[PDB]
């Protein structure tokens, strides 16, 4: 059985071993190391280290070249933007907000539906998805304690809109990070086009339609109720007084993340040296020694080292820089020239069907493995061709990204799917009758999004010299 | 109080920001982090991430060239060992190779002593000096509960051997890999001087002489027993069965452990590509598939992603990338060439007495801070110097080395020493008067070793051409 998957490898590396040209190693180590993303036999970050074991015996790399590639400025502005995170879910604040949207809204199962999606996919922009999940769902099971249609509904509705909110912002999840390396790896002379601010402008509109679609989709095939109106109140109040009054931390929380978002709008509405990574580090710095108490001498911080060493994914954080030891190897030994040699023949086809046809694939393709993994994956291939015909590559980088997000079935693909599929009543037929129609809804919103205003925000009719 | 520790500094950012003279601002940006390493007010990790934040005002460097150099060769090193260290834990076996040694050795005070000592040490080689008094101390309590001059040696015996023991290997603890990422940076043409092999047969006698001078003093300050021989032992035997017998995994553990070991040493008794952190990598790797459990179709590893995605010293990993962001700071900036213009008129001086003084005065400071901090912040002043006056760096450089790690007093210097002292009857006073006897003994210890045999090693008699 699994015992295949990490030896049969073997039988190769002596043939590959002397193979006269670095281009084929490459291919090798990247076709292994997607092989092993697919399974989890062994973790993901663990294959993201093979790099560094692998292109020093195919001559490709020294152990220096290689792992000097694992943190760059995007990585860190991902743990930072983890450590804000941590911030939030310590202290019950995510919580808090949740409750005061919910009884803002109402308790009305259209708009209540309605309301959990929406404040599932704004706490996701940030909010490490997965944990969304985990603090709403209960809400659910306190709700509907109080129809075998109905739950499935609103426990879907979690998942689906985390796994869609989290593409409206960069940090947000690892493909648009994942994005940022690239970009900045292959086009070096793309400074800085793609960032938070230009991005979040890209993406954000995406997120609002493909919710709405995805709001009437899920009331449609489900549901086509004064208690569930008046006891779901009843139980959101109880809940809301659990977490008690305002609690003083929480605003020095939110404060510093008002600051966040404020600094990584402001500096892009020179000899620039002050990216978004010393943004998030900034405020991340800033968590340490903010009190979380009143001084009346501080004792308290709001923020200790041992939770975040807990409670990070650096796991992530190695499976980034395992993309860009990747994509740098790629560039040095020969692989991405010839690739991009190979797909010359695609100059007469036209790129809206190249980018209709790729994101499909990636939705489809990342219902059984993982999103980052998909994405770090294909984009280097898609950027050679993009290349080699005289076009952009944000056409087709950017829907891939946003698509490698869509992971609407296939509990194993996302882990929020199955956080939801855990609480029983969510048998996987639902889930794939109603997630393949959402993958094909998120591919036209993404199709329609790069066709009618990204070419103004990045300039995609006309060929960069960023792109030789 | 601790409200100037972080505010203070604000006063001179407008004050130093125009500053015609990069230097000036690279210098306020390490003393700033010396006073945030020196106090924890602030943890230290999240100082290590200041030169991203601050090189970019000060336009020094970007975010780019900076945060590159948070993970190189050296990081993913310790970060190997950190992952082996923690399958070591995972499964009780530094508590059967523990107890098998104690029960080899006997249980005579002195011999017993003697025993702690030495498998405190050799354990502390690989396995988080904090991790073996944690497993240890234990064991004395229990023996002890079975003289208040007694408690106090054996208690203050197993923090001496692990701060010693742990100067045996090249991961060891962070000082050590401090100095070989400096000697990577600073001296970048001395390509591969100091590795695995070369510092371990340099280090490893001055552990072991330096771990005798302890045994003797201690023998001495505090001890100048029929049951303790015999009702001791009836501890240590039934703790040793309550292990069970030896556990398949355990077995698998301890080969991965001599492959690595092997490895380290075979390659070191041409156009190389092959460091030691490639081995490191894989061995942490191999951690991963191995079963743990007969397959009789592997469910069960012996090392899954969550324990050490929990136990792992990440913060550490980040500290010694700030070292190296520091580093690079200053060779860009101008501030190392003009302290090598400032350090001229030493040349007149014995080289014996500057090695001699500066490891004294190290071993003192780390008694307050942090020991890799300690390192990080002196190691390039160091270089600077013997790069002026016509010295080997390595003279100077490896006793500092050695030195941070002699935390003998101040348990707030060690976590070690903390935990010692966590139960009881170890009074300060002692401490004290018991520390610093042995700094000097290992500061002598040390300077025997440079002046002896490393010459040959090193050939440090001779102005290498990679110091200009
Ligand atoms: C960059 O552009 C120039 C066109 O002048 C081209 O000759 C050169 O090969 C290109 N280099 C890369 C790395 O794309
Ligand atoms: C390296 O050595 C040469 C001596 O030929 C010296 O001129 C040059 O300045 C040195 N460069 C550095 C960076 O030490
Ligand atoms: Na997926
Ligand atoms: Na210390």
């Amino acid at each position: 059985s699994f015992v295949i998957l990490f030896v049969t490898p073997l039988l190769l590396l002596p043939l590959v071993i002397l193979m006269p040209a670095k281009f084929v190693r490459c291919a090798y180590v990247i076709i292994l190391m997607a092989i092993y993303w697919c399974t989890e036999v062994i973790p993901l970050a663990v294959t993201s280290l093979m790099p560094v074991l692998l292109f020093p015996l195919f001559q490709i790399l020294d152990s220096r070249q290689v792992c000097v590639q694992y943190m760059k400025d995007t990585n860190m502005l991902f743990l930072g933007g983890l450590i804000v995170a941590v911030a939030v879910e310590r202290w019950n604040l995510h919580k808090r907000i949740a409750l005061r949207t919910l009884l803002w809204v109402g308790a009305k199962p259209a708009r209540l539906m309605l309301g959990f999606m929406g404040v599932t996919a704004l706490l996701s922009m940030w909010i490490s998805n997965t944990a969304t999940t985990a603090m709403m769902v209960p809400i659910v099971e306190a709700i509907l304690q109080q129809r075998k249609r109905l739950c499935k509904a609103m426990t879907l509705c979690i998942c689906y809109a985390a796994s869609i909110g989290g593409t409206a912002t960069l940090t947000g999840t690892g493909p648009n990070v994942v994005l940022l390396g690239q970009m900045n790896e292959l086009f070096p002379d793309s400074k800085d086009l793609v960032n938070f601010a230009s991005w979040f402008a890209f993406a954000f509109p995406n997120m609002l339609v493909m919710l709405l679609f995805a709001w009437l989709w899920l009331q449609f095939v489900y549901m086509r109720s004064k208690k569930n109106e008046k006891a779901a109140l009843k139980v959101l109040q109880e809940e809301y007084r659990k977490l008690g009054p305002l609690s003083f931390a929480e605003i020095n929380v939110l404060i510093c993340f008002f600051l966040l978002v404020i600094l990584w709008f402001s500096r892009d509405p020179e000899t620039k040296y002050v990216s978004d990574a010393t943004v998030a580090i900034f405020v991340a710095t800033l968590l340490f020694i903010v009190p979380s108490q009143k001084p009346k001498f501080y004792p308290p911080p709001l923020l200790d080292w041992k939770v975040t060493q807990e409670k990070v994914p650096w796991g992530i954080v190695l499976l980034l820089g395992g993309g860009f030891a990747l994509a740098k190897g790629s560039e040095a030994s020969g692989l991405s020239v010839w690739m991009g040699k190979q797909m010359e023949p695609l100059h007469a086809v036209p790129p809206a069907a190249i980018t209709l046809i790729l994101s499909l694939l990636v939705a489809v393709f990342t219902e059984c493995t993982s999103n980052v993994a998909t994405t770090t994956l294909f984009l280097p291939i898609f950027a050679s061709m993009s290349r080699s015909i005289g076009l952009n590559p944000l056409y087709i980088m950017l829907p891939c990204t946003l698509s490698a997000s869509f992971a609407f079935m296939l509990p194993v693909a996302t882990p929020p799917n199955a956080i939801v599929f855990t609480y029983g009543h969510l048998k996987v037929a639902d889930m794939v009758k109603t997630g393949v129609i959402m993958n094909i809804i998120g591919v036209f919103c993404v199709f329609l999004a790069v066709n009618t205003w990204g070419r103004a925000i990045f300039d995609l009719d006309h060929f960069p010299d960023w792109a030789n």
